[PDB]
């Protein structure tokens, strides 16, 4: 087995109960524990805040579909050359939208991915928040509204981009390894 | 003198907010004399507010190999690289206060390579900057370099975490037009 | 059926004998025709020279294994954000290496791929020929030689990088589309 | 004499005949042999594939003029800091255009070269293909059309950019040295 | 005390009297001698050429206000990450505009400083000369004219940018330290 | 005849006597007037300080030969893509060095110019001051000392680089044209 982190990966039995429950609850749904859970459990207080933030953005009722949210995470993680997040969320993207080819395209060159203008423009904003938020101006929000987004959708695209930047940096810094399961998941329909 | 807007987004009234959030805002006010705008602007999305400050507290309030000033120093250099006006200005004030060095935050914001800091701290910021702009390139030699200056790998995680979270903060700050309070600009400049 | 080129694509019948002969040869071996053949057959003389150059590099006897050559292609194409070549050779790399996870790693961040230092080094060089060839110097070759390569291997790396650099630009310019087959090919072992 | 490559340079004596032929042919219609032939003759198969592709682009009847083809090479090569190609095709550019100053301009900053907006628009594309092809969209082909180019012309511009990127990377990697003759050629009408 | 330069700082008594008078003139004007004077005096011919040029740009009567000229310096100095110039001219900018916040805003992100569109356009052009002067075209001048800048004002902007680009590089090369006084100057209005 | 500036070029009869004198002294010397003189004449106060700085550096006696000084200008100009300075000073460089090929080499890729390690090392420091002076450190000076350059020689390199970048920006902003004479000058010896 290849190491999943550069840092100590604690034993499920050594972890506090609430952390342990979130990990098991994810194993139940997924069938395995994604390595982000295990690797970030090295620092319990950060694990708690990381997933709290994650949930607040990814589980909320919002203008962005669950698929679109993961698509944001894939395009921005590509930009940061983040192995784990590209691979982990590429799979989920494929599942959530039932499009086996789309995550690959968004990761290699989203400019040429088989997605609609509304989504392309969604990502354009995400890439700007990612690499150059200092230049975010009113024309940027106008561009999103031209496609039916509200400014609250803008905040949403921005917040996902922001938080998965936190996550890409942590994953790259510790060499967080994507589970084998993610590499094939969502590629074969039905 | 009508005040400048602090966000391009709505700012809720302290009264129209959850008591837990209201209490955190009052605790910071009753200890600073004013409410930093990050609390009021993020209070537009209460669940994100709670998750932000909890993450913030986990890194900036823990016991650790980094001093309180050093942690703020990391924020200032990384924020300066992202050209985050709120963060550079807000955390420069706090850096000056913690270090008791009125000049250090401006040096770190403009070019930390010439800041009045020891090579241990310059090394710490070299790493922070790598995580900040090229984390995918982080390797074992980057950890070795920090260790050469007396850091442990647990300290290396603290640096990287702070960089990571304020890269989030920066991005939100910049997207919403988060405006630094007037008090930060002058705070810590007079010994 | 999405289009595979921004330019006209000719009918196999329409093409010269040797071109159709080369295309039939691959149709039979693979069970389909990669789009690169069809889309470049729009300009018969360039097709001829493109594939002659390709064969001279990828079919020669040499110090790089077939899978190492494809590895060079995935890492440099990722650099040029070439959807066609990343996806296409990504599949081919998985076949030759019998490693289903490697092509994704090489395409996203080859610095974290599951490859030995000799292969990392081979890629470090390729990446310099790709993005900064004017800086290539004697110490670059000396670095390779310390990993066991010969100067003739180094040329091979450089040459693959040069040629696929050409291919990336043609692919990208015309929006050459990777075949659906390539996205799953090599991910489930035989 | 300075070395023309960091790699071995075969003797014409020991080369396949078809390769000697094109070298000895160059020696007549030029009086000397550009180092690109001799340096790439180290690998005969690559030599053959390389010149065929070159001839396929540069010698075809097409929408771009001979001089315009060279102008694309000089500008893209200049962007890849390719000493060999900038200098060698700067010369040929001067010979075709009969304009001794144009290559230098195209090499330093084509944006200020003495050329009409049509040729500048063309080179704007060439430089997009050169450094950011993944971003090439319909608006780029539309831009060229406004100056009277067709999409076939765009392909030719892109293919020249693509090929000389190969040529540049090879030059740069082996230290291919421009012949002395190229530095002065075409500077006197 | 911290050294103000990597190089020797000549004593007054040792300097040519004309050079000594400019230094003593500013001592009276400011109440201290900015380290630019003291440190460049190491090379008297250059001190003369330098301050002559400075005065030709910053003392001329012309299109740009005195605060506007300082704004160009701080924003362009911020982009060459010049510690000395950013800090020194930020101080002056605060005084001339009577706006204690505007310098830090211009230094970090002029796009978000409290300045009219005219001043933003001005600095857009300054930053183009500063980082990409080779791309300066007629559309650049056209944009400026829309805000009230003549071609002679555009020259002034470019000229300031260019000269302070020289200044930044000497400051940066020698470690030209800013005077303690500039850090606090202009923050509490008179 | 192509315009030599985007701005007015004054007639020498219309200029101050000292300015007309300098302009006729160079004509005496060169047999033509470099367009830098005529175009900057548009601003006599700046013309004076500009040529006063130029002389302070280019005419001084110091550790750099006259050729090496031009070589710094051509390498750094080239990096600012300054048509005027590259072409003009390339010509001068050919003269001073009696090396017809050397300026082209330095202009395109100095890393491959026919120059010894000492000169390559002087240009490495020049390009650093040119594009990243904020990162100049004690090790860059040490690198120059190993090649025999003194503290004052380093200042000369840094100073020429700084001043010619002011020149590049000004040439670039006004579309300063180089004279037909510089294009062929020095390419043929004796």
């Amino acid at each position: 087995a290849h190491p999943i982190s550069r840092y100590p990966v604690p034993e499920l039995a050594a972890l506090p109960d609430d952390i342990r429950q979130r990990i098991l609850e994810v194993q139940d749904k997924a069938g395995f524990v994604p390595n982000v859970f295990l690797t970030l459990a090295h620092r319990p207080d950060e694990f708690r805040a990381f997933f709290a933030y994650h949930d607040a953005l990814m589980l909320k009722d919002g203008g962005l579909t669950k698929g679109e949210r993961e698509m944001i995470v894939v395009a921005t993680s590509a930009a940061n050359q983040c192995l784990y997040c590209v691979v982990a969320h590429g799979a989920i993207l494929r599942i959530y939208e039932k499009k086996p080819l789309v995550a690959d395209q968004v990761a290699v060159n989203y400019l040429k991915a088989d997605i609609p203008p509304r989504q392309r423009a969604m990502l354009d904003f995400a890439l700007k928040v990612c690499k150059a938020s200092h230049e975010v101006n009113e024309a940027d929000f106008e561009a999103l509204r031209e496609h039916g987004f509200t400014d609250e959708d803008a905040w949403d695209i921005a917040a996902i981009t922001a938080f998965f930047g936190l996550s890409n940096r942590m994953a790259n810094t510790i060499g967080m390894r994507p589970n084998d399961e993610f590499f094939l998941m969502g590629r074969v329909p039905k």
